[PDB]
Formats: structure tokens, sequence, C-alpha cells
């Protein structure tokens, strides 16, 4: 249920307006035809014209497919695509992808096949596509629509562009409000912070440091920053809407308490992708606790609270005694300079807890006090139960590893090490991270569980629409389907005309 003169809202400008647009956008290929969604298809539509990039577009495809197509049927997948794009003489063949790569790659075929038989193939297209088609699609008016759609994506964002409904809760600085985009209909998170909240307590600095981190990171498991706007009287970050509950109501309320190994091997696994995005840029989360752990309409799980978030500058550790009681890792606890490590050892108290149904250093059952908790998160090895696995034992007791430099994934190599633990032996991330896996619960859609001297801060942090969960929410509305509409019989639109403002 969109506005009513919404294709008015977000009715194209004339391409003459978006003169400053083309002499700004940074022409990087990756960009403005893989990362931008928008992008992405306005460049796959200008291949779709010439016959020559028709094949490539669609080997692509197919490579995309095969990369999580189920082990027994790689071989099935692979010679097809082998056949039908591989072969000299097919109607849709890849000639800029040598023959000394299609020989290449049937080697691969005649023996196992790996799910990354075709990466020499795609690259070689990629590498194409960025020369003289890539320029080509540049001067087409697929560029200029593309250009219109950013004139749109920087529209100024106000209270009028949301629509409040309920508070679904209350933190520290503020609440959670419901929103909803009037033109485009998509439901969103409204985390306004209160103005005044802010200033008494003086922490300007982390509410921005929250916002940057949730507009940089892109993550299907971690909650995404769509809007950033100042209103009459807070500062609202428009977020992720969740209403699958979160965690801790699954573990205890529908819980045994607890989960079967493999219904926790799921959520861990997807919380696994969410830290290991958190970390591409050098982001330590150190709040992991079920709560902060919440399911959408369809299963899968995100990362949702920030606030204790902090960039770490590259080759150095940071200081900070935050957290939870009984989900602060022994380093945090202690005080001490860490990096990225309390996230493994929150994953670690994630995965005990959802298989045994209770803390591991707290019993569901106990009364005691902070100190002991913090003394057995210290000193006291944790103990496991036939509810464990030996694989689900062995990563729970790596990644609780009391010292940090032991501790699973928290080496070189980061969460990859984690990746390939036993406890994920039949767990395939490449299927999960491309959202293939069935959740193993699907949530009810109808259940229910003063001067200037501040101004400096209050524009750095009302940047407006965030790009690329922008463009997302246009194509996933069916916006951009019912507006991108050009000429007929590919002619040019009156809109892209220079002829005729
Ligand atoms: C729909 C829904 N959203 C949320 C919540 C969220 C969300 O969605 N995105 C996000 C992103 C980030 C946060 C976050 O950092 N907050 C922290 C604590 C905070 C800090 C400072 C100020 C205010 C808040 C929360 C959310 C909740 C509970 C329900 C909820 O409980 N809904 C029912 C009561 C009714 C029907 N469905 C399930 C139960």
């Amino acid at each position: 249920g969109k506005s009513k003169k919404w294709k008015e809202i977000l009715k194209f400008p004339h391409i003459s307006q978006c003169e400053d647009l083309r002499r700004t956008i940074d022409r990087d290929y990756c960009s403005l035809c893989d990362k931008q969604p928008i992008g992405r298809l306005l460049f796959r539509q200008f291949c779709e014209t010439r016959p020559g990039l028709e094949c490539y577009i669609q080997f692509l495809d197919s490579v995309a497919e095969y990369e999580v197509t189920p082990d027994e049927k790689l071989g099935e997948k692979g010679k097809e695509i082998m056949t039908k794009y591989l072969t000299p003489k097919s109607p849709v063949f890849i000639a800029q992808v040598g023959q000394d790569l299609v020989s290449q790659t049937e080697e691969k075929l005649l023996q196992k096949p790996c799910k990354e038989l075709f990466s020499a193939c795609a690259q070689s297209v990629h590498e194409y596509l960025r020369g003289e088609p890539f320029h080509e699609y540049l001067d087409s008016m697929f560029f200029d629509r593309f250009l219109q759609w950013k004139w749109l994506e920087r529209q100024p964002v106000t209270k009028n562009t949301f629509r409040q409904y309920r508070v679904l809760g209350k933190g520290g600085f503020g609440e959670v409000c419901a929103c909803q985009v009037r033109a485009t209909g998509k439901m969103y998170a409204c985390k306004r912070l209160e103005k005044k909240r802010i200033k008494k307590r003086k922490g300007e600095s982390m509410a921005l440091n929250e916002k940057q981190i949730l507009e940089k990171v892109n993550s299907q498991f971690v909650v995404n920053l769509a809007y950033a706007y100042e209103t009459k009287d807070a500062l609202c970050l428009v977020l992720t809407i969740m209403n699958g509950g979160d965690l801790k109501f699954h573990i205890y309320n529908m819980g045994n308490p607890g989960f079967e190994e493999e219904r926790a091997l799921f959520y861990a696994a997807e919380i696994l992708c969410g830290l290991e995005d958190l970390h591409r840029e050098n982001t330590v989360y150190r709040n992991l606790k079920p709560e902060n752990i919440l399911l959408d309409d369809y299963g899968h799980i995100r990362i949702s609270d920030l606030g204790l978030a902090v960039k770490i500058p590259e080759g150095d550790l940071i200081r900070g005694r935050v957290g939870t009681v009984g989900y602060m890792a022994p380093e945090v606890l202690n005080n001490q300079r860490y990096g990225l490590s309390p996230d493994y050892w929150g994953l670690g108290c994630l995965i005990y807890e959802m298989i045994e149904g209770q803390s591991p250093f707290r019993g569901r059952k106990e009364k005691v006090k902070r100190e002991e908790v913090d003394r057995r998160v210290l000193e006291t090895e944790e103990v496991y139960s036939h509810k464990f696995s030996e694989e689900a034992k062995s990563i729970c007791k790596m990644l609780l590893t009391k010292d940090a430099k032991q501790r699973l994934g928290c080496q070189e190599e980061g969460a990859a090490e984690v990746k390939r633990h036993p406890f994920f032996r039949n767990m395939n991330f490449k299927r999960l991270e491309a959202g293939m896996l069935d959740p193993p619960f699907v949530p009810d859609p109808r259940a229910v569980y003063l001067d200037h001297t501040d101004d400096d801060f209050y524009s750095k942090f009302s940047t407006g629409s965030v790009s690329i969960p922008w463009q997302n929410e246009m194509i996933e509305t069916e916006c951009f389907k019912e507006l991108n509409v050009f000429g007929p019989n590919g002619t040019l639109p009156p809109d892209l005309n220079r002829n005729h403002p």
C-alpha cells in the first residue's frame, strides 16, 4: 500500500538536472555495475540490447547458480554450462574467455568438480565487461537513467518522507518506532535518539559512531541503515524491521529451554556471517547476547544492537570494559587491550546457550552475584552435556578459550577458521549466504510477543538515504519495475531527451 501520488514523488527529473551528478559520480565499474542494485540492473539491461553481451550476462547468472548447486549435482550443472557457453559453435558462446581457458575448465570437469569451477572464466568475463562494454553503457541512455535514479536517491529525507506507527521498544537514549516510507510502502524500524538526552549525557560521539558503523555495513545478517535524518526533536535511524522475535524469547519461551543442535547450527552460522561482515570493516561488536539476535518474517536472524560497536583502527587495539554481565570476554572484564576477539567469545556463549538452554557460567536456576559470574568467566572451565556432539563441544570450548590469543577465529585467518570447524561440517556457507537454506522456525506473521554549538553534530549525522538500501527498497517495492520505463521499440523517452525538457 503505497502513497497516492507516489509516481509524482519518485518522478524522474529531466536528464538536464543531472549534469552535476554526471561530472562527480566516480565511474567505478564494480560500483556502478554490481554493488549498486539499480546500477547493476541498468547495466545488465544495457547488455540485453546488444546481442554480443547477452551471452556474457547469462553465463555469469549460470555461474552464480553453479556456485550454490548441491554437492551431488555440480557435475550435472557444470556440464550443462560448458556445452552452452564454452562450446565454440553454441548459439551463445563466450569468446573473450580464450580457448586456453575453456580447455583448462574442461580439465577440472574431467576431474572432481569444485564449487569454484568457473571462477577463472567469470573473471575473464568481468575483465572484458569493465572495458569497452562499460564505457559504451556510460554513454547510453541506461546510464542517463541511472543518473536520474541517483538524483532521486539524493533527495532530502524528512519526517514527511515517513509515516510513524507504534513504539516497539525502548533503550538507552530513546525508543524504537515502526515507520513506513510513504512513497514506496516499505516498513522499517525507526531508532529515535532524542536530542536532549544526547547532550546532557555528552554522548554525541558514540551516536555518530553507531550511525557510521550501521551505514558502512551491508550484511544480510546485520541490521542495515536505510536513512538518517533529524526531526523536530530527535535524530532517527531507519533500520531493518524484524518481526520474528529475538533469540532469547525462542530459547526460553519457545525452547526446552534450548534448541536441537542442528537448529542452533543454523542460527550460529548466520550470526558468524554477521560477525564476519562487521569484521571486514575491522569493527568489533562487543554486545553478543540472545536478546540482540532478532528474527525476521522468514526465520532468518540479524545482529540488532550496535551502540557498543566501534571501528578498531587497523593494526591497533582498543580498550573498553563494556557489555552485559555474563557475556563479557575475559580480556574485556580485565580491561585489557583487545581486538575482535570478544565477538568470538560471544559466539561461543550463544552456541552454548542455544544448545544447553542456559548460560555456560550462570545456571538458569541459580541465584549468584555479578562477582561470582565474573570469577567463573575468568577461571572456571565450562562443562558440557549429551546435548552436544563432540563437534559442538569442540567449537564451544575453542570459542570460549580464556586466552584471547588461543581463541578460535582470533588468528590472522579470522572467521574462515571458524567456518572450517567440524561443527559446520554439514553447513554449506555459500548456500546460506545466498539465502537458499530453509530456516528452522518460521514466525507466524500475525504473532505478537540548544545553539549552533550542536548544529555541527546534527549535520554530520543527518546524511539522508543510504545508497544500497535505498535502491534495494526501490526494487523490492517494485517502484523501479514500474517507473523504469523507456520509449516504445527501444526509442528514447521524453525525460531522457535533451531536446524537449
Ligand atoms: C517489530 C520489532 N522490532 C523491534 C526492534 C528492532 C527492530 O526491528 N530493528 C531494530 C534495530 C535496532 C534495534 C536496537 O538497537 N535497539 C536498542 C535496544 C535501542 C537503543 C537505544 C534506543 C532504542 C533502542 C532494535 C530493533 C522489536 C523489539 C520488535 C517487537 O518486539 N515486536 C513485537 C512486540 C510485536 C510483533 N513482532 C514481534 C514482537
